[PDB]
Formats: C-alpha cells, structure tokens, sequence
C-alpha cells in the first residue's frame, strides 16, 4: 500500500504536460501507466498485483505494426492523464478509473488495417459488427482479458459500479471509431453554442467523454514537430500497407493510401488538419478550458506543414 512508482525528474516534470513524448525505452511504459493511474486516479484504485498483470497482457494482445501498437496504447492514456489532471473536478472517481482503462485497451489486436479494408476482404470480423468492426473487436477483447483469471482490477467495485465503468469503457472505445467523431463534434458544437451543454445530463457527458477519446487518439497533431512528423512516418507505413493490399484485391486505394503519393502527404496533413484534429481540439477547449495547449499545439503543427508545401523544408 506504501509502494508509490516514481519517474526520474525529467519525466516526473513533463510527463504533466500535453505535449510528453513517452520514449523509446519500452520496459519503462508500464511503470509511466501505473505512475499516471496512481496520480489520476489513487494508489487505492487498482490492486498492484492485478494492474501489473492486467497491463502485461493488454501489452501482449497489442501486435507489432508501425503504429497501431503497445507505444500508442501508452501514448493515447497519456493524453488522457493530461487532459484528467487538468480537469481535476469535473470528473467521477468511476470515470478518472474508466477512461485511462479504456485508453490503454482502445486498439487491442489491431492489425493495421481499416474498418474499410476489412469490409472490402470480407473479414470475418465485418459479418460479426457491421459498423465500429475494429472498435467492438477492442472492447471484446477488453472484457475478455479483464475476464482471466488474477486480471479483475474493478473487483472491488459494487455490481452496479462494474457495470457502470464497463459502460464507460465500451462508449469510450466505439468513440475512437473516426467515422463517429463527425457527428458528435457537430452536436457537441450546437449545443455549446444554443448554451444548452449541460454535464449532469449523462447523454451530453457521454459525448464530451467521446471528444476527448478522439482528441487522446489524435494526439500525434499536439507534440512537438519533430515527433509529430516522425510518428507520421509510422501512421503512413500502414496506410500504404493498406494501400498495397486494396491493390491486391483488384481495388485502387483512395492516394493517402497509395505510396506511389508520396509527393501528396504534405497537403492531405494539412486538409486531415482542417478537417479533423483543429475543429476536434477546438470544440475540446471550448468545453474544457484548461485543454487549450492541445489546439496550440496543433496550430503548431498545422504551421510547418504548411512551411513543407512551401519547400521550406
Ligand atoms: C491524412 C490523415 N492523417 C491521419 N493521421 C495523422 C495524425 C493522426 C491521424 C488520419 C487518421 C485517421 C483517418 O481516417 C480517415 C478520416 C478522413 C476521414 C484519416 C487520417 N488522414
Ligand atoms: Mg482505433
Ligand atoms: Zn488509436
């Protein structure tokens, strides 16, 4: 119970800040998640022994794709540890517990492709969830690793607690489906705007808790540029995999996918940008103040994208 994780004083510092990058030293993101749950959450919230084993096999269920991997999963709880410590009271003692679970666990066992590639090869896995394919398949897998033996870390929660986070964490992991961020932005933006935002109405907390699953998973677009621009080598290494079998399947991809486009990136970041992560971030500091530096940060990054098309580098 005396047991606390401590983090060397670099990291102990910026891992408080948005923009942390959480480095290439892979045997330390666990001790970095449980660091962020003890802090976000309690030493209380989890028995030590069932997170670490619970962590363990989160990390062994994540596959080794560019991307889509046991790095991301860190990364995008990070982001969320960010967004929780700087909300400190708006947020249940359920919900602090739920959404860095949820984070962790929100691409278990993807295999880097789309729901798209998925539909178009006649996956299994599109027969069994016509929308969301990947996203129910990670909370599937959740509930079955939460399910092994030693691996309950809500077993000290009441029925009605445990369904209620479970519920927390499957809206949380549907959410990071990008193809669900549209809608809910635009009604988030209405009601903001109407004044009709209201966050004891459990219908409107649910939207704003998918916000911030899409800003957390977009997160790439708020570090620094240098990180940014080479975490978009790893997005853009699977994309053209996807590219390459859509190819196989007798389909050309759409160019983000083709990697005969190289040449066009630089100008689908910046439409992603005003299409996607600035109306995202946006929309997060309007109800949530304090999030501000991820729509700097972005802003940022949309900046030297621009300075790249201008052959400025
Ligand atoms: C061009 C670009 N870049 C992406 N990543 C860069 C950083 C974060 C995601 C994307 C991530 C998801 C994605 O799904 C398709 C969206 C456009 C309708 C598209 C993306 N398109
Ligand atoms: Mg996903
Ligand atoms: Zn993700």
């Amino acid at each position: 119970g005396l047991m606390q994780f401590t983090l060397p004083v670099r990291l102990c510092k910026e891992i408080e800040l948005f923009h942390f990058d959480i480095g290439p030293f892979e045997n330390m993101w666990p001790g970095i998640f449980v660091y962020m749950v003890h802090r976000s959450c309690g030493t209380s919230c989890f028995e030590l022994e069932k997170l670490c084993r619970f962590i363990m096999s989160v990390k062994k269920n994540y596959r080794r794709v560019p991307y889509h991997n046991w790095k991301h999963a860190v990364t995008v709880a990070h982001c969320m540890y960010a967004i929780l410590q700087n909300n400190h009271t708006l947020f249940t003692d359920l919900e602090r517990k739920g959404l860095l679970i949820a984070c962790l666990c929100h691409d278990l066992d993807h295999r880097g492709f789309s729901n798209s590639y998925l539909q178009k090869f006649d996956h299994p896995l599109a027969a069994l969830y016509s929308t969301s394919t990947m996203e129910q398949h990670h909370f599937s897998q959740t509930v079955s690793i939460l399910q092994l033996e030693g691996h309950n870390i809500f077993s000290t929660l009441s029925s009605s607690e445990y369904e209620q986070v479970l519920e927390i964490i499957r809206k949380a992991i549907i959410a990071t489906d990008l193809a669900l961020y549209f809608g809910n932005r635009k009604q988030l933006e209405e009601m903001y705007q109407t004044g009709s935002l209201n966050l004891n109405n459990q219908s409107h907390r649910d939207r704003v808790i998918g916000l911030m699953m899409t800003a957390c998973d977009l997160c790439s677009v708020t570090k620094l540029w240098p990180v940014t621009k080479l975490t978009a080598n790893d997005i853009y290494a699977e994309f053209w995999a996807e590219g390459d079998e859509m190819k196989k399947l007798g389909i050309q991809p759409i160019p983000m996918m083709d990697r005969d486009k190289k040449d066009e990136v630089p100008q689908g970041q910046l439409g992603f940008y005003n299409a996607v992560a600035i109306p995202c971030y946006t929309t997060l500091t309007q109800i949530l103040p304090p999030t501000e530096p991820l729509l700097k940060a972005c802003r940022d990054n949309l900046s030297q994208w621009e300075k790249v098309i201008r052959g400025e580098e």
